[PDB]
RNA sequence: UUGGAGAGUUUGAUCCUGGCUCAGGGUGAACGCUGGCGGCGUGCCUAAGACAUGCAAGUCGUGCGGGCCGCGGG
């Protein structure tokens, strides 16, 4: 199993004649605080189901973290759209110093110690992938060698 | 590398741009409601407007010559 939390629940509406018509958006993200993460935006007619599909695509997307004494290896900057998530290396104590969106994806990976800042647009979804695709592109010491 | 959190609000809904707004810290402060003690600070930011009264720069007889009161005594 994993931990889960919900990051975003939000409620989307479409016309049509006779009225609006609703539909619910379920970002979440998972992990187990030892390394491993993943983002899952999932929609549905209802709430629950949307948490649930949303928890589900949540596993099938997934990112292995290269902590290191609970911080990150590097700093990284990632543009995703109009969004921008900086992440920052910090020392034992710093605590994560995080807006909700990238803290639920860092703490669940694990990550107990990084500086971070939201720059650009801040549109938590967007922020969201920005801070996966950030994690992502994480090098060690090693991947770095090896590479090259 | 001791260091970096954001949120509300334009739409039926969206993403973006973009302003406004807020939570933080600060002060020679002031105003309200309330008000027990102590310590260290600290208190005319405006009229460099106008000020009653006291006080804030004097001292030396080991520079000099006198006055006035007295002490010692012809
Ligand atoms: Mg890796
Ligand atoms: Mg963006
Ligand atoms: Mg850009
Ligand atoms: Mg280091
Ligand atoms: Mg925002
Ligand atoms: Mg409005
Ligand atoms: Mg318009
Ligand atoms: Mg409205
Ligand atoms: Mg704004
Ligand atoms: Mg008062
Ligand atoms: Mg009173
Ligand atoms: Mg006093
Ligand atoms: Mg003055
Ligand atoms: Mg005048
Ligand atoms: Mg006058
Ligand atoms: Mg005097
Ligand atoms: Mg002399």
């Amino acid at each position: 199993d994993f931990e889960e939390k919900m990051i975003l629940i939000r409620r989307t509406a479409r016309m049509q004649a006779g009225g609006r018509r609703f539909r619910f958006g379920a970002l979440v993200v998972v992990g187990d605080r030892q390394g491993r993460v993943g983002l899952g935006f999932g929609k549905a007619p209802e709430v629950p189901l949307a948490v649930q599909k949303a928890g589900y695509y949540a596993r099938r997307n997934m990112v292995e973290v290269p902590l290191q004494n609970g911080t990150i290896p590097h700093e990284i900057e990632v543009e995703f759209g109009a969004s921008k998530i900086v992440l920052k290396p910090a020392a034992p104590g710093t605590g994560v110093i995080a807006g909700a969106v990238p803290r639920a994806i860092l703490e669940l990976a694990g990550v107990t110690d990084i500086l971070t800042k939201e720059l650009g647009s801040r549109n938590p979804i967007n922020i969201a992938y920005a801070t996966m695709e950030a994690l992502r592109q994480l090098r060690t010491k090693a991947d770095v060698e090896r590479l090259r």
